[PDB]
């Protein structure tokens, strides 16, 4: 076929029931993830080609960056809880991979402060059990698909995107192939 298993995507041997329709994993330490966000805008371009009524979920992972890695998973839960993902994603990426200004939990907190989240509000969220179970959800979702690499996208818990099998000579053409693949998988 034009879309073949093993080419634009692979199929999970052990399908995940009740998974989100589109499920993305990333790390703020992950170089391709930086690209996916800042240069490619994968998520936005996928969303634009997705059917009406499909929810899109994005989770952070712990297995890169040691202690700071877990702090970022907790901070991403704070972002999700407060709905401020779009305000902190870029400064977190640049602070980790570009400017080397994120070295502690307090430096992560600074990004949120600078973004306009109030100190009180961040600290309350950070310590909240709502944020605790959002951290749990992130860990268990990675567990459900037995993840060990990012960036990764899963469609209805059965199909994993395989960007290595797409053309990469043109950034825009790559993105469209990626998004058109998600749309195809979505309609499978």
């Amino acid at each position: 076929a034009q879309y073949e298993d093993g080419k634009q995507y692979t199929t999970l041997e052990k399908p995940v029931a009740g998974a989100p329709q589109v499920l993305e994993f990333f790390s703020f330490f992950c170089p391709h993830c930086y690209q996916f966000e800042e240069v490619l805008h994968i998520s936005d371009n996928v969303k634009k080609k997705l059917p009406e009524g499909v929810k899109m979920t994005k989770y952070h992972v712990n297995f890169m960056g040691g202690d700071l890695g877990k702090d970022l998973t907790q901070a991403w839960a704070v972002a999700m809880a407060l709905g401020v993902e779009d305000k902190v994603t870029v400064p977190l990426f640049e602070g980790v991979q570009k400017t080397q200004t994120i070295r502690s939990a307090s430096d992560i907190r600074d990004v949120f402060i600078n973004a306009g989240i109030k100190g009180e509000e961040y600290d309350a969220a950070w310590n909240s059990f709502v944020v605790k179970s959002l951290v749990a959800q992130q860990e268990k979702a990675a567990a459900d698909v037995q993840l060990r690499g990012v960036p990764a996208m899963f469609v209805n818990g059965k199909y994993q995107l395989n960007p290595q099998g797409m053309d990469t000579s043109n950034m825009d053409v790559f993105v469209q192939q990626y998004a058109d693949t998600v749309k195809y998988l979505s309609e499978k």
